[PDB]
RNA sequence: GGUCACGCACAGGGCAAACCAUUCGAAAGAGUGGGACGCAAAGCCUCCGGCCUAAACCAUUGCACUCCGGUAGGUAGCGGGGUUACCGAUGG
C-alpha cells in the first residue's frame, strides 16, 4: 500500500492553484523532502493534490499524522498514490 | 455612371499597438486622456472555430504528470462568416 507520493482528497475547490500549492508546501515540508506538488483545477482534477516525498517513511508520517485534518474548513483525505512518473 | 471585385497609386484623410495616467471589473479585459507598433475596412456585429479569464451560480469526490464541466464574461488588432463605406492607377 505505501508509496512515495500521497494523494490528497476532499480539498476546498475554491482555493486558487498557486495558493493551494504554497499552503500545502508550508504544511507538509516538515515531514521530509518534497519533490513536487501536483495541483490543477480542471473538472477531473478539482479538489485533489499529489504531494511527492523523496522517501516513503516521510510520506507514511505525513499520511498518518494529518489524516482528516481541517483544511479550509474541509476534512483532508489522505491515501497513497499509484505511480510517480515525472522525472 | 452603377454593381461586383481588386489595391500598383492619387487625394482628402481616418483609426490607434506597446507603454503611462485614470476610471470600471473578482479576473480576462474594457472606457477615457496622452501616445503610435502597425492597419484598405485596425468601421460595426460573437453566428462558427481558436485563444484568454473564473467572482457568483449550477454541477463534479475526481489517480494526474497532452489538454478538457456547464455557464458567464472577454478578444472583431486570432481566424472564418455577416454587414456598411472613402479614393479609383488611360485603373479591372
Ligand atoms: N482610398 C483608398 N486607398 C487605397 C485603398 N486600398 C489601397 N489604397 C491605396 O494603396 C496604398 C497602399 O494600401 P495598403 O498596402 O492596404 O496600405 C495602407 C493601409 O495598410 C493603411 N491605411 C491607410 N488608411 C487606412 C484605412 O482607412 N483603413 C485601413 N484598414 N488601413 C488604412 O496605411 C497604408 C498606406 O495608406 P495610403 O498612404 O492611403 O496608401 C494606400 C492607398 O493610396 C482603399 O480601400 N481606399
Ligand atoms: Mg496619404
Ligand atoms: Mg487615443
Ligand atoms: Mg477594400
Ligand atoms: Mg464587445
Amino acid at each position: 500500500r505505501p508509496n512515495h507520493t500521497i494523494y490528497i482528497n476532499n480539498l476546498n475547490e475554491k482555493i486558487k492553484k498557486d495558493e493551494l500549492k504554497k499552503s500545502l508546501h508550508a504544511i507538509f515540508s516538515r515531514f521530509g523532502q518534497i519533490l513536487d506538488i501536483l495541483v490543477s483545477r480542471s473538472l477531473k482534477m478539482r479538489g485533489q493534490a499529489f504531494v511527492i516525498f523523496k522517501e516513503v517513511s516521510s510520506a507514511t508520517n505525513a499520511l498518518r499524522s494529518m489524516q482528516g485534518f481541517p483544511f479550509y474548513d474541509k476534512p483532508m483525505r489522505i491515501q497513497y498514490a499509484k505511480t510517480d512518473s515525472d522525472i
